[PDB]
């Protein structure tokens, strides 16, 4: 038998890690092999929706949970697993990892990873023109222009797919109104139309203004953004903790342990909890309804979950879902267990990215709307009009 695998790990050292944990897996299970094929990113999204529209999807995909995953769930296209996880396996994770893999009060998925975002600051760059790591959005602005003023881009932002932008805008909008206004827009319980989100659309543009972007920054990917501060190339980083790992694993950074995470600054007069963040357990790997190897793709499922998560938590591609207990803390990059001390532990709440907690048109009206809003191309008080008439 063969079993067809789809994700996105693209980038090195990710590539060659799962490939060898593919090998692993072929070499254990002769008759039972794995075929993976790998998408960049942006579009893996595309490949794997059109997959599961046009019933051609492969038995095992990786995904976002939450928002992202429910039209599949909700069209029948994906395996439920309760019958498959009587046999210890939620031990084997963390505790409320599945939450976001459930619906209608059944188990869709394997969860593998948790996201959560990171201000990432160039420790090197901050001594240079002797700046203090920000802790509030008056010392950020200060800091962008104190920066901008030896001319040093103060962010590296790839905006181009719009994703990474927006994570910008939805931190914001958490320390503008807080958590439950936040979730209680994206469910449709309050308009769009208020004024913590239009004020962190203000918010947003006023690092526009201070000059916080390189001039093309529009145009740039996320890759060709971490490319530019693992050379060194800006003073501060800011999305998932994803991208730990083009800064202290990828062969080609020259930031390895220059680099500090810290939490995203408060805002004066910010309704959220300073310790709030964007992410949740939302990396997992779900099977396909119509695979014609249920039994033999969720073993494979469960194999993979455990072997990525243990590679995200040593490679620093991903905050791990699994417990971890068989790892050595020693072989961690010191920036992943920084992530973990800064941002995640003792947090009062957290909440999806929105593209991944809104599902289709409406994730994509949110990235398109501050697309607007970056471009200078919509005011704060039309962007949550918009959101508001487009959404609802
Ligand atoms: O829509 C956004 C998603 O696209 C985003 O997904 C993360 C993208 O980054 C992936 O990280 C990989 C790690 O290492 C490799 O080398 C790859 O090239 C990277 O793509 C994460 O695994 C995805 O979770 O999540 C947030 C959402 O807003």
């Amino acid at each position: 038998i063969t079993l067809t695998f789809w994700n996105l790990f693209t980038g090195e050292p990710a590539k060659t890690k799962v490939k060898e944990i593919i090998d692993q897996w072929n070499k254990e299970n002769p008759n039972v092999q794995i075929v993976e094929s790998v998408t960049e990113n942006d579009a893996y999204k595309t490949k794997i929706k059109a997959a599961i529209a046009a019933n051609e999807a492969p038995d095992i995909f990786q995904t976002w949970a939450g928002g992202f995953s429910q039209p599949f769930v909700e069209a029948g296209k994906v395996l439920q697993l309760d019958s498959y996880l009587n046999d210890g396996t939620k031990d084997q994770l963390l505790p409320g990892s599945f939450d976001n893999v459930t619906y209608n009060g059944k188990i869709y998925g394997i969860p593998f990873d948790q996201q959560a975002s990171v201000l990432y600051i160039n420790k090197e760059l901050f001594d240079k023109y002797n700046v203090k790591v920000p802790t509030t959005f008056s010392e950020l602005i200060d800091a962008i222009k104190t920066f901008k003023s030896k001319g040093v881009t103060p962010f590296a932002l790839g905006e181009k797919d719009e994703w990474p932008g927006m994570w910008y805008y939805d931190m914001i909008a958490l320390r503008e109104g807080g958590v439950q206004l936040t979730r209680d827009a994206l469910n449709g319980k309050a308009s769009f139309d208020n004024q913590a989100f239009t004020d962190a659309a203000q918010k947003l543009q006023d690092m526009v203004n201070a000059g916080a972007f390189d001039s093309g920054f529009m145009g740039l990917t996320r890759d060709e953004a971490t490319a530019e501060f693992n050379q060194g190339k800006a003073a501060m980083y800011f999305g998932g903790n994803f991208d730990a790992a083009a800064f202290v694993s990828d062969p080609s950074s020259l930031v390895k342990g220059k680099i500090e995470a810290v939490r995203f600054p408060t805002i004066e007069g910010g309704k959220g909890d300073p310790t709030e963040y964007i992410g949740g357990t939302v990396g997992a790997l779900m099977v396909s309804a119509n695979s014609k190897y249920k039994d033999e793709a969720v073993r494979a499922a469960k194999y993979l979950a455990k072997q990525l998560s243990d590679m995200d938590y040593l490679i620093a591609t991903g905050l791990p879902a699994w417990k971890y207990d068989n790892i050595d803390q020693s072989k961690v990059d010191p920036l992943e267990i920084q992530i973990m001390n800064n941002i995640v532990a003792n947090a009062k709440g957290s909440v999806p990215a929105w593209d991944i907690y809104l599902s289709g048109d409406a994730a994509q009206t949110h990235k398109d709307l501050v697309a607007q809003l970056f471009a200078k191309q919509i005011t704060p008080e039309e962007y949550s009009k918009q959101m508001q008439q487009k959404i609802n």
